[PDB]
């Protein structure tokens, strides 16, 4: 329903870099 936690690990994920 709402998705807050689980959408921002797969947003990161989407455009990674590195070491943060």
């Amino acid at each position: 329903y709402t998705n807050q936690n689980i959408n921002i690990s797969q947003e990161r994920d989407l455009q990674k870099h590195g070491f943060h």
